[PDB]
């Protein structure tokens, strides 16, 4: 599925993403659309060998099991594959567990590198939540 804007900034408040941890809601929204696009879908391959996947690019070396990422440690205790899903609860619930990992979200590069020190409010405006 691909979010639109508002539509995934209502998703993400009502599973509990809008000031977690300090974080305001649009930072949240900003994060997915530079790391997927808004698309539950996305995968991408690192070089060492893990991948990310679903709305937040969650990796598959410390968060998810994917069967293929030797070593990895499967912290949300979930298939890699369920963060692919329409249904967002499998991504929300494990990023808020990374998110509360010790470095925020810089966790995230893309937060990180273009989302962080923005006016991040802007990813919510004209949206009925
Ligand atoms: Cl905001
Ligand atoms: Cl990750
Ligand atoms: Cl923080
Ligand atoms: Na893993």
């Amino acid at each position: 599925k691909v979010f639109g804007r508002c539509e995934l900034a209502a998703a993400m408040k009502r599973h509990g993403l809008d000031n977690y941890r300090g974080y305001s809601l649009g930072n949240w929204v900003c994060a997915a659309k530079f790391e997927s696009n808004f698309n539950t879908q996305a995968t991408n391959r690192n070089t060492d060998g893990s991948t990310d996947y679903g709305i937040l690019q969650i990796n598959s070396r410390w968060w998810c099991n994917d069967g293929r990422t030797p070593g990895s440690r499967n912290l949300c205790n979930i298939p890699c594959s369920a963060l692919l899903s329409s249904d967002i609860t499998a991504s929300v619930n494990c990023a808020k567990k990374i998110v509360s990992d010790g470095n925020g979200m810089n966790a995230w590069v893309a937060w990180r590198n273009r989302c962080k020190g923005t006016d991040v409010q802007a990813w919510i405006r004209g949206c009925r939540l």
